[PDB]
């Protein structure tokens, strides 16, 4: 047997960032200045995004190594926060439209945007950790779902198939392909198992802004005309549900849970379209 439905816990104090680490412009403001930027980045931006991606990937790996029964989602946050700040990076989630921590921790039925808190991880849980780094004036965004102890076969299979769906989507990325192939591949694959692909939350262009206005759908919609072009940078971050798509948002305004409380899994990379294919920027 697995855990029953989650409830929100209490937050730890806001974690400090040394002043020499530049903040993204949106910290503490009600909105963010993003959504109207070009989608193909300059070479100088791309090189800085390889640095930001690798530091985010390090933070996600360190916190992922800590996922185990008995560890709280707040403890994960502490590890991601400390890794980012000790690398001179600002945690892009911290202060984004009031979000109060340095990564998102989404267990079980939480589709996305769970807030690290006093929740204790237990055996059987699946734990998504999503960390973004801001450094060099650019962002790098990556996430993965980690099993805690021995996870039930249907939950294990959902995690592993969601990882596969993400890899197959990444492997489609090539200049000249329609962006819509990403969702086509993910949804076709997911539907083989009777899973449902979340529609209202998507991937996104990323560069000097966190969500740059480019939207990357994870379901099939070939009416989107956008093509992949060298220099384009975006995330692929499918959330795939065992149950129905209907969801609710907790009173914190952030935590998104499945209404039927069936579990859901996600993985994410920041990608660069190169002249021949793809380069994963959030790579160790
Ligand atoms: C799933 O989550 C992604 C997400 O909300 N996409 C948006 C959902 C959406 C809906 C319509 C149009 C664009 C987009 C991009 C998001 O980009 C995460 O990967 C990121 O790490 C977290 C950001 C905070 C918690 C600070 C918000
Ligand atoms: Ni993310
Ligand atoms: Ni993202």
């Amino acid at each position: 047997p697995s855990r029953t439905a989650l409830s929100p816990g209490v937050l730890s104090p806001t974690r400090p960032v040394p002043n020499w680490i530049a903040r993204p412009e949106y910290v503490g403001k009600p909105a963010a200045q993003e959504g109207s930027e070009p989608w193909v980045q300059t070479p100088e931006v791309i090189e800085k995004m390889r640095v930001a991606g690798r530091i985010a990937a390090g933070a996600l790996a360190e916190a992922g190594k800590a996922v185990a029964p008995g560890v709280t989602t707040d403890e994960l946050d502490r590890i991601a926060h400390e890794y980012l700040v000790d690398n001179g990076a600002y945690p892009s989630t911290l202060g984004y439209k009031g979000f109060p921590k340095s990564c998102c921790t989404s267990l079980n039925e939480v589709i996305c945007h769970g807030i690290p808190d006093s929740t204790v991880i237990t055996d059987g849980d699946i734990v998504n950790i999503d960390v973004t780094a801001y450094i060099g004036g650019v962002h790098g965004d990556t996430n993965a779902t980690f099993p805690a102890g021995d996870v039930a076969d249907e939950h294990r299979l959902l995690v592993d198939r969601t990882r596969e769906a993400t890899m197959r989507a990444i492997n489609t990325v090539k200049p000249g392909r329609a962006l819509s192939v990403i969702g086509r591949v993910i949804e076709s694959y997911a539907n083989r198992f009777g899973y449902n692909v979340v529609r209202d939350f998507t991937g996104h262009g990323i560069g000097t802004t966190f969500h740059n206005g480019l939207v990357v759908l994870h379901y099939d919609q070939p009416a989107v005309e956008t093509i992949m072009q060298p220099g384009m940078t975006f995330t692929i971050e499918p959330m795939i549900n065992l149950g129905a798509l209907d969801y609710e948002i907790w009173d914190d305004g952030w935590t998104v849970v499945t209404k039927d409380r069936k579990w859901t899994a996600q993985f994410e990379h920041t990608l660069l379209v190169t002249d021949t294919g793809v380069e994963i920027l959030t790579c160790l």
